[PDB]
């Protein structure tokens, strides 16, 4: 097939799979890079270096303690033992979002992610590549120069809805009250396991819904650009609906076991008042979903 300093303030780190040999199709490899600095640094850019022939997708996470110590591992074992803050999502034939000017992820120091964990997913494998080494990964741009806007993730996950067997349509709803400084959403990622039909994200302010993003979870799960970023402010509600099918299923499915309904909202905040991670696992305002826009029920 290390560390490259660019100027006084900046430097570049590339996180590459260490010459792995995926044997078969639909296989996920995970690896880790500890952060070279112990002071706070800002990830301000990404360069993907994926072999076009065999790599379906790549995920970059930041987390305090990862799932394995070895040069690489299967991500079926896990990504991080702790919160995996997703930093980067690349998919073949997918728009990779470019962070807006002056946006950087805060890493290192007291609060910031200690490690990067790289996930590479390989979907198309020839059996006449029984011993070919791949060094797939991404290049990260770090600066110690402080950024005015800090990127972070609002993770919306449906902790319990059950899909009754054979129900053609089942709705998974998540809502939380926003009680922080203003967050500006520039991207979103939706995740689900093959019963999902559509995932839609909304800001609700004074009973008026504003769309963040709608996607089919069966498509490439990259980060989709929010064409005009949504401002989410204190006293707003974030509401999300996942649509599922119970069709063809013998038993009830759970959303530990079975299904997932996850919405990833990528945002920026003024550095002064910024926090990197927020989560919602509640549906505080269930009654409100009657008034949900009709678009949210329209499939893709
Ligand atoms: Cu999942
Ligand atoms: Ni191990």
């Amino acid at each position: 097939c290390p560390v490259t300093p660019l100027d006084a303030s900046d430097f570049a780190l590339d996180i590459r799979m260490p010459g792995v040999t995926p044997k078969e199709s639909d296989t996920y490899f995970c690896m880790s890079m500890r952060l070279p600095v112990d002071e706070e640094a800002f990830v301000i850019d990404f360069k993907p270096r994926a072999s076009m022939d065999t790599v379906h997708a790549m995920l970059l996470f930041g987390c305090n303690m990862p799932s394995s110590t070895g040069s690489y591992w299967f991500c079926d074992e896990g990504t991080c033992t702790d919160k995996a803050n997703i930093l980067y999502a690349w998919a073949r034939n997918a728009p990779p979002t470019r962070l807006p000017k002056g946006v950087g992820f805060r890493v290192g120091g007291e609060t910031g992610s200690k490690y990067f964990v790289l996930q590479v997913h390989y979907g198309d494998i020839s059996a006449f590549r029984d011993n070919h080494k791949d060094c797939s990964g991404v290049s990260v741009h770090l600066t110690r120069v402080p950024q005015p806007l800090i990127a972070g993730m609002y993770l919306m996950m449906s902790v319990d809805t059950v899909i009754p067997p054979g129900e053609k349509v089942v709705n998974a709803d998540i809502s939380c009250q926003y009680k922080m400084y203003p967050m500006h959403v520039f991207a979103y990622r939706v995740h689900t396991h093959h019963l999902g039909k559509v995932v839609s994200g909304y800001r609700v302010r004074n009973g008026q819904w504003t769309l963040i993003g709608r996607q089919n979870p069966q498509l490439p799960q990259a980060f989709y650009p929010v064409e005009h970023p949504v401002d989410v402010t204190f006293g707003d509600i974030l509401a999300a609906r996942c649509v599922f099918t119970g069709e063809g299923r013998t038993e009830a499915t759970h959303i530990s076991s079975d299904e997932m309904c996850n919405l990833y909202i990528m945002y920026y905040m003024e550095a002064k008042y910024a926090l990197s991670f927020m989560t919602c696992t509640k549906n505080v305002a269930p009654d409100m979903f009657r008034t949900i826009p009709a678009e949210a029920n329209i499939p893709i």
